[PDB]
């Protein structure tokens, strides 16, 4: 069958399309209007989106394809480097940190980093304990504060002290600008035109800043020999058990800069979702208020305490599927194939997954996939397979999986378990597009219950 194609601009082809400050949203709307493929060209590039849980359940066939780097990805390396997240399978560099790394990531590796999780969650509360009673929260900013502390504590003993700040940390200052010109560099026509050199200096000084940082963090620990609880602990004494090999400073320097990439707003995105839809759905939020109280006994929650809150997964998981805040991810050909007997595939050929689109599948989820529902997650086992995948596929799928849910579970209990929470403004939805998803402009009022840390 002929595959569909949106709308072109002559020898542009379908590339302005990206143009737009919401593009994920746009690729939303085109499937919603095409159906469950479609093709998509640019001056050099041709991708095709998927939408269906049909034809994304062949895509996620390890045998058949891997993945790819879209081009976002191949500008984030430029930072990222052969981290995990921006390395083809097929380069050394790649499994031998999977390798290392993966023990580290477990849900056994979480009793470990729980202490000092439950530092910066207690330090959010404590700041909305703080507030004069006029006064409100911004959501996405807090929670932001919140998941890049709490990476930087568990990942290497750094403190950035978000909460000690309106200006952010000069890090991430950097990070963010750099984020943010890799995704901009995907839009534009013509990207050495001279307007565009400043970008280009900038981008090159704010590299610089993450290197200098970073790298005297590992020259640090390096010639001072402090063992701790954290992953460049692990990094540096570590081995791959199949090549025999540690990793150089160079690629440890760049898995650090990827796991602060992801602490941040891809993180701190899924909490101010959750958010959002407990505000909006009072009856849910009583429910998850009521299992906080329940089960959140003890002034410093316990890991096992986190474990026992099944619902609060469960909204989790339910804000996972309506906005999962990483939105896409890319796999090419490993072989010539024919995608759903009806769309021959070339070797090299690229997919592009369109998350948010596979978790509004009606013929897996029904009619209703824009109401916030967790009952949907109330057995795991009842999801077809390959229809939820807010973490990706296969042994290219999120490292830090366990750790994001670990440290939201225990974060969205806490603040469940000390405030009562308004939508005072009638907050109207509006997603912010960066590397991630986040609802820009999200801000509530909490009322303390009055129950002591
Ligand atoms: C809700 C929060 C998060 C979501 C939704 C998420 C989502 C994802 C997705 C979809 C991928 C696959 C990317 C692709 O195929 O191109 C991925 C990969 C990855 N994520 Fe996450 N992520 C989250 C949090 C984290 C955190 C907190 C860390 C680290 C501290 C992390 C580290 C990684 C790494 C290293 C990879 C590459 C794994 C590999 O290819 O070996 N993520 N993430
Ligand atoms: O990067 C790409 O080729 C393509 C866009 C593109 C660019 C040029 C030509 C064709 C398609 N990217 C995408 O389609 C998606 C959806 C829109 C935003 C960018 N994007 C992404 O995947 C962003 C990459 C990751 C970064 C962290 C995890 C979540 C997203």
């Amino acid at each position: 069958k002929e595959m569909p194609q949106p709308k072109t601009f002559g020898e542009l082809k379908n590339l302005p399309l990206l143009n737009t400050d919401k593009p994920v949203q746009a690729l939303m709307k085109i499937a919603d209007e095409l159906g469950e493929i479609f093709k998509f060209e640019a001056p050099g590039r041709v991708t095709r989106y998927l939408s269906s849980q049909r034809l994304i359940k062949e895509a996620c066939d390890e045998s058949r394809f891997d993945k790819n780097l879209s081009q976002a990805l191949k500008f984030v390396r430029d930072f990222a480097g052969d981290g995990l997240f921006t390395s083809w399978t097929h380069e050394k560099n790649w499994k031998k940190a999977h390798n290392i790394l993966l023990p580290s990531f477990s849900q056994q590796a979480m009793k470990g980093y729980h202490a000092m999780m439950v530092d910066i969650a207690v330090q959010l509360v404590q700041k909305w304990e703080r507030l004069n009673a006029d006064e409100h929260i911004e959501v996405p900013e807090d929670m932001t504060r919140l998941t890049l502390d709490t990476i930087g504590l568990c990942g290497f003993n750094y403190r950035f002290n978000s909460f000690y700040r309106d200006q952010p940390h000069p890090f991430i200052t950097s990070m963010v600008r750099a984020l943010d010109e890799a995704m901009n560099k995907l839009q534009r026509a013509n990207p050495d035109d001279p307007a565009y050199d400043e970008n280009k200096r900038q981008f090159q000084e704010d590299i610089k800043v993450m290197n200098d940082l970073v790298d005297k963090i590992i020259a640090d620990r390096k010639a001072s020999g402090e063992q701790s609880d954290d992953l460049l602990t692990h990094m540096l004494n570590g081995k791959d058990p199949e090549t025999g090999e540690p990793l150089d400073d160079e690629n440890i320097r760049y898995q650090i800069i990827t796991f602060l990439i992801a602490g941040h707003e891809t993180t701190s995105g899924l909490l101010s979702f959750a958010l959002y839809f407990l505000v909006k759905n009072p009856h849910v939020l009583q429910k998850a208020a009521e299992e906080a109280a329940r089960v959140l006994v003890d002034p410093v929650p316990s890991y096992k305490q986190v474990k026992q809150l099944k619902y609060v997964g469960m909204v989790l998981n339910e804000a996972l599927r309506l906005w999962p805040t990483a939105p896409a991810f890319s796999l090419y050909a490993k072989e010539d194939t024919v995608l759903g007997g009806e769309y021959p595939l070339e070797k090299g050929d690229e997919l592009m997954v369109l998350i948010p689109q596979l978790h509004r599948d009606k013929t897996i989820w029904g009619d209703d996939v824009e109401e916030f529902r967790p009952e949907r997650f109330e057995n795991p086992s009842a999801i077809p397979q390959h229809a939820f995948k807010p973490f990706g596929n296969g042994q290219r799928a999120c490292i830090g999986q366990q750790f994001a849910l670990h440290e939201a579970t225990l974060v969205l209990g806490m603040m469940l378990k000390h405030f009562d929470f308004e939508d005072h403004t009638n907050y109207e939805l509006d997603i912010k597009e960066t590397l991630t998803l986040k609802p820009e402009g999200f801000v509530v009022k909490a009322k303390s219950k009055k129950i002591p840390l």
